[PDB]
Formats: C-alpha cells, sequence, structure tokens
C-alpha cells in the first residue's frame, strides 16, 4: 500500500493550538494541527476531530469551545500526551465563556460557539461562530508543527 | 465591530500549497492556506476555496485536483496574483490525473479525486480521495505563511 501520503503530511508544516472546552463540568482540550479560519462572513473557524479516539464527542456536546494560541512547547505536549484527568492540574487556566478554559500561557485566544460539525471519513469537523478574541501577549514566537516537532520560525 | 479575528489570523503561521485542476479543459490553480489531512481511512484531503471569490466552482465541476507542494515563492505569489489566463504560460508543468497540470517545480504532489464538498459560510470545504502522491525531490526548504510573507523553517 501507499502510505507515502502520510510522508508528505510528515514533511508539511502546520500551525498549532490548543481547543479547550467546558464538557458537562469536566474541563477538556487538546492539542490540534487542523485549526484555521473557514469564513470571515459570517466568522466561522473550524478544527478536526478524531472520531476513532472519541476527540469529537466533547466538541458536539457543547455549546462553546475556546481555541488557545501560545508559543510554549510545553503545553502542547501536556494537551497531547498527558491523560485527561492530569491537564488542568498542571496548568493555570481561567474560566471564560460557558465555564471552558482559558491558558493563562496563551499570548491570544478566540472564543467560539458551535455552529456545525460534520463527519467526514475518519474526523469531524467542528465549526464555531466566532464571538470574541483578544490580542492579550504583543511578542511572542509562534510555533509550526512539522515531523514530530515544533519549530521557531525564520 | 471586532475585527480582532483578521488580526489574530494573521499572526497564525499556515503551510502553503496549489491546487490545481483540468477544468472543462481550462487549466487552473490557486494558491491556498487551507490544505490540510481530513481522514486517514479512507485517504481524504481537504482545503477551503472561497466562494465570493468563485474558487470553489472549478473544483465543484471537475473529477480530480492535484495539490502541489513547492519551495518556490515566486510560484505561490504567480497562483494569487497574475490573471488566470497568464499563469500556465509562464511556469513548467506536465499532464498527469484526467489532464490537471503537475508544477515542474514541486518537490511533491498529491493526485486526488474529488469526494465531496459542503458550503459553510462564505467558503466550500472540497474534500478529495487521495489515489496517489509521490516524493521527488528530496531536499527542500518547506515554506510557511503568516502576515503576507513567507518564511523558511528555524
Ligand atoms: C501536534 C499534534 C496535533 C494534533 N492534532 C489533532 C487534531 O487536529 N485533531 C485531533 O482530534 N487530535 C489531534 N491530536 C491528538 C490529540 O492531541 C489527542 O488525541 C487528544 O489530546 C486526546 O488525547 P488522548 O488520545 O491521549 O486521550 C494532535 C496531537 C499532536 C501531537
Ligand atoms: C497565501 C495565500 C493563501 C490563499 N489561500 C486561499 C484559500 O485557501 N482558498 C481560496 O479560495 N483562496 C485563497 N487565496 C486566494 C487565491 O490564491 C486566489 O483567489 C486565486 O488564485 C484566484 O485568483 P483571483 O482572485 O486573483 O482571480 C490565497 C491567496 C494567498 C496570497
Amino acid at each position: 500500500m501507499a502510505e507515502v501520503i502520510k510522508s508528505i503530511m510528515r514533511k508539511f508544516p502546520l500551525g498549532v493550538a490548543i481547543v479547550t472546552t467546558n464538557w458537562k463540568g469536566e474541563l477538556v482540550g487538546m492539542t490540534v494541527n487542523t485549526f484555521n479560519s473557514l469564513s470571515l462572513n459570517p466568522p466561522l473557524v473550524s478544527f478536526f476531530a478524531d472520531r476513532m479516539k472519541g476527540n469529537d464527542i466533547p466538541y458536539k456536546e457543547s455549546k462553546y469551545f475556546v481555541v488557545n494560541f501560545t508559543d510554549n512547547e510545553e503545553l502542547f505536549n501536556i494537551f497531547a500526551l498527558k491523560p485527561v484527568k492530569e491537564r488542568f492540574r498542571e496548568i493555570k487556566y481561567k474560566e471564560g465563556i460557558g465555564g471552558c478554559p482559558i491558558l493563562y500561557d496563551s499570548y491570544a485566544y478566540i472564543e467560539a460557539k458551535l455552529y456545525d460539525t460534520i463527519d467526514v471519513g475518519d474526523h469531524s469537523i467542528i465549526v464555531g461562530e466566532v464571538i470574541d478574541g483578544y490580542q492579550i501577549r504583543d511578542n511572542f514566537t509562534p510555533l509550526v508543527y512539522m515531523n514530530r516537532k515544533y519549530y521557531k520560525l525564520s
């Protein structure tokens, strides 16, 4: 079989973010490399959630979600590798719209309201309608994921 | 109005590619920063097409499309800025699946078959089923778009 299709994606640089929500009282988040702007009028953003792993379910059952933009590699690792029950013990967060956690170490975030979801193959596209966003820290180092690694920008 | 939501995206680094198709004999392509992997089984890839500009129509009416991965900044500018009738005069290309053009200066490409399209707000999500991909050049410099500019990776 051609699994050259995975090898090409591993060399394709992608921006990363951490999406959180409050899921019936349970604080959850995850590192994503599928976040993007989908539409400007109306202002929709989206990301892709893995259905096999059940990453889609939390966001399908909540009304809001926050996109956290940060430059601390360690946080990306926490929200990809640590057990789900341990994630919010180790970091500083404040509560935001609908109880959703905003990471303290974010340089920016966007709060959004779930707008639609769409199952395509083994992922769902989760679309949210933007309702606010703030730039908090002005001086930061944006990161990209490529080949299991995070790179600063040249 | 909050157009802080545009200012946040301008600081968010994104991978770029050029998607082409053969549209009823007309060779068309465009620079996109919305290309990503959507699903592994089945292997689907996608990008977002601006409906206001009519970028969606070519891909909705063709059976295939090619994703071209390249490290030549000049090509990204050609396939974003030059009039549509002038694009394929200025560069070297070969014909591929379904007549779709493959750019000669690509280090990799993926050929794909249209699988579905979905209108959300002012964009459509164009999903294609991967049918091949090849890594051609081994030594390249992947680029990311941020703030109207292209950066090498540090
Ligand atoms: C950089 C990186 C990118 C990721 N992107 C996504 C993604 O966009 N969508 C997704 O569902 N999971 C993605 N994941 C996996 C989730 O982070 C992970 O499945 C989620 O945190 C739940 O954790 P668990 O599988 O360990 O329970 C990514 C992981 C890493 C390392
Ligand atoms: C880096 C960059 C990213 C772009 N990404 C997209 C995109 O993902 N989807 C889209 O429809 N147009 C995108 N465009 C615009 C298209 O390249 C452009 O509209 C297309 O080439 C048709 O050209 P025209 O509007 O000049 O006729 C992007 C442009 C640039 C500069």
